[PDB]
């Protein structure tokens, strides 16, 4: 039992990422019946089948089919994924809002299954630290960034300047800044290295999703998933406001620690949109979608970190009139266009 020699912040990141109990709390959060469907019985093909029902609902809504099939499909969904709503009525699956809500849950279920499968697979060695074994499963080089360097100064300033006044429920404190290097991702990203308009953007996610996020990278919703469950289609979503992405950590009062990503995203030509557009492909010659937000990080204060633009400017009006987005959103539809650079441990201080 050789005790791990990894730095203490990296060891804590490993423990927090592979926490089986956190995976169970996330499933209870969705009111999933863990007695009828324990974490060990959660299956990949089960999740894709549930995605198919969501897509079947989407098509039934789109042709008028009949709302009673939609009733049957909704009941079929709750049979496939056993829930426990105690005495209340389970939410019906008859409108686009409920399809998005269940697609989001399946997104988290998909990454939770990947994490658990990682843990219970491969090899195990009694003489090895579980932290050391779980670290190697991530297939990622993780190094703690020195607090006093210019990387951390830029990253801290990115956090400090782009917390929107709208997201007033909490404030953010940077605990740890990690430099991350997924195996093979640098080679995969090379075909996009010298594309224009490369920005450093945030991606917030639930803590449980990060075992899959680090082992497999950011992925696109599977083909079974309904394209109308996502505002701008089935792509990878980023933000330039740290608080916009931190909201997608789903941090609570009982679990105030969150994980957020800083990724280099090859945006190229930007299909600028102001409202929903459930697309699967992009128009020829366009490399990403930008949701136009009312507030944008002041473009006068942009800096370059390793030839990548960092929109750490404070929030100002964008001049866009008829848009449905409070803040900007960046979406790519090819996973090769993303190169993950930094991983942040954030403490959420909720104001009460
Ligand atoms: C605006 C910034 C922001 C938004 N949203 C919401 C959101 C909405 C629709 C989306 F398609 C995705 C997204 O990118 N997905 C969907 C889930 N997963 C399916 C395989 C993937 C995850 C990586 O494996 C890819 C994310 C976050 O969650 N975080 C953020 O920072």
């Amino acid at each position: 039992m050789t005790k791990s020699k990894l730095p203490k912040p990296v060891q804590d990141l490993i423990k927090m990422i592979f926490d089986v109990e956190s995976m169970k709390k996330a499933m209870v959060e969705y009111e999933i019946d863990l007695q009828k469907m324990p974490l060990g019985k959660l299956s990949k093909r089960q999740i894709q089948a549930a995605y198919s029902i969501l897509s079947e609902v989407q098509q039934a809504v789109s042709q008028g089919s009949s709302d009673s099939q939609i009733l049957d499909l909704s009941n079929r969904f709750y049979t496939l994924i056993p829930h426990d709503f105690g005495m209340k009525k389970p939410p019906l699956l008859n409108n686009a809002d409920s399809v998005q809500a269940k697609a989001e849950m399946l997104d988290n279920l998909l990454d939770i299954e990947v994490a658990y499968s990682l843990l219970r697979g491969g090899s195990d060695d009694s003489s090895k630290d579980p932290i050391d074994v779980n670290y190697e499963k991530l297939k990622t080089d993780i190094k703690v960034v020195d607090r006093d360097s210019e990387e951390a100064e830029i990253i801290r300033k990115y956090v400090k300047n782009t917390h929107a006044t709208t997201h007033n429920a909490y404030d953010l404190e940077v605990i740890d800044i990690f430099k991350i290097e997924r195996e093979g991702e640098c080679q995969r990203y090379k075909p996009f290295k010298q594309l224009h308009n490369r920005r450093l953007l945030w991606h917030g996610s639930r803590t449980t999703n990060f075992a899959g996020i680090l082992s497999q990278g950011l992925r696109i919703a599977p083909p079974e998933a309904p394209v109308t469950g996502y505002m701008f289609g089935k792509g990878i979503y980023f933000a330039d406001m740290v608080s916009k992405s931190a909201n997608y950590c789903h941090t609570s009062q009982g679990d105030p620690i969150g994980l957020i990503l800083l990724g280099e995203v090859a945006l190229g030509n930007m299909y600028e949109l102001k409202h929903a557009s459930h697309i699967s492909k992009l128009p020829k010659g366009k490399h990403s979608v930008k949701g136009l937000g009312k507030t944008t990080p002041d473009p006068s204060a942009n800096i370059s970190l390793d030839g990548v633009d960092v929109p750490l400017g404070t929030g100002i009006s964008s001049g866009v009139n008829d848009t449905s987005l409070l803040y900007n959103e960046y979406i790519v539809y090819d996973i090769a266009q993303v190169n993950l650079k930094y991983l942040l441990k954030l403490k959420f201080n909720f104001k009460t």
